[PDB]
């Protein structure tokens, strides 16, 4: 049974509701993004009108054959009716074709979802500038304080000026990046451009990279392992036991690995600078753990939500425990306090 969170109040709507077998009194079903707690349980059999961006509709057809009659893509920016509602697309600053959606009921209140976001001052300029919202439904991943992390830019800095001074002090080092979904393909690109090589990976990640619309990709990355050096392998083989196998399989091509396995935070991020990131290592292998997130730090969400002034905010993150929503709520009305609304 879908829960309440997840229903647009006063219409036919729900939103990353695919799990729940038909949903009664839905009319259409809207995808923020292609990340699996979010689409599970859409399939080639799925026969309801789906309503998304053109990168997650991409995806759909491609990667879980979703029919064609099925898929709905809307331009972001763009004023649009569906089933008698205007509604709006935003980008929602996380992995590629991930969108907010602006919800204008018909009795004039204006709902916000925002689905997983990076909150960015940004976004005070785009189409929500222009009027009031009333509901927020809000990515509260890492609401509390503890919860920093740097830039995207410095960790980019940090990962790229990492790789070239390891494989210039070494030609024969080899570098490999993690993944297991969708975003923070800058990682791999930016590392790739700086040491003038195509991103070399699987058939199944190449697929999946070819519907997000990246700029000149066909550029960028390739399924000949053996013309690259950078390697992507899935997130489970960044380990010392999975990188030694990897190694042997290039067959005396290289003679050491620099890896990154791109988390969201973790508790070293309470007392370590970015600057002063250390990997593991045993023997011929390094492994960096670096914190690129594609969520709202505790700060960036705190702005973005005094700058909104909803009247109410519904968390979609961290729900399931009494403790977790005790100490949302306590935030939320510091926030609005503090501002005024
Ligand atoms: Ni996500």
């Amino acid at each position: 049974t879908c829960p309440f969170y997840k229903k647009i109040p006063g219409t036919g709507f729900t939103v990353d509701a695919f799990q729940y077998g038909v949903v009664e009194g839905c009319t259409a079903y809207f995808l923020t993004h292609f990340h699996s707690d979010h689409y599970a349980g859409l399939s080639k059999h799925f026969t309801f009108p789906v309503y998304c961006s053109e990168i997650t509709g991409n995806l759909l057809k491609n990667k879980l054959h979703v029919q064609e009659q099925y898929i709905h893509p809307l331009p972001l920016d763009t004023e649009c009716i569906v089933n008698g509602v205007k509604v709006v697309l935003l980008d929602a600053n996380h992995c590629p074709g991930a969108v907010m959606i602006l919800f204008y009921l018909p009795n004039g209140t204006v709902i916000l979802h925002t689905g997983d976001f990076r909150a960015d001052p940004s976004m005070e300029r785009s189409l929500l500038a222009d009027q009031k919202v009333h509901m927020l439904y809000l990515d509260t991943t890492y609401c509390s304080p503890e919860y920093t992390f740097p830039s995207q830019q410095e960790v980019i800095r940090f990962a790229i000026n990492t790789a070239f001074e390891a494989v210039t002090l070494n030609p024969h080092a080899l570098v490999v990046c993690g993944t297991y979904s969708i975003g923070k393909e800058k990682v791999f690109l930016a590392i790739a451009d700086v040491l003038g090589s195509k991103v070399g990976m699987s058939q199944e990640k190449y697929k999946t990279l070819q519907c997000l619309n990246i700029p000149e990709i066909n550029s960028l990355i390739t399924t000949d392992m053996c013309s690259s050096l950078v390697h992507l392998l899935p997130m489970m083989q960044i380990n010392f036991k999975g990188l030694q196998s990897h190694l042997k399989k290039c067959g005396g091509k290289y003679n050491q690995i620099l890896a990154f396995r791109p988390t969201g935070w973790t508790h070293s991020n309470k007392f370590t600078r970015i600057a002063d990131v250390i990997p593991q290592t045993k023997g011929n292998i390094s492994i960096y753990g670096i914190p690129y997130s594609e969520h709202s730090s505790y700060l960036e969400m705190k702005r973005f939500v005094q700058w909104l002034k909803p009247q109410k905010i519904i968390p979609t993150v961290n729900v399931g425990t009494w403790k977790s929503r005790s100490t949302m709520e306590k935030y939320f009305r510091e926030w609005k306090l503090e501002a005024g609304y």
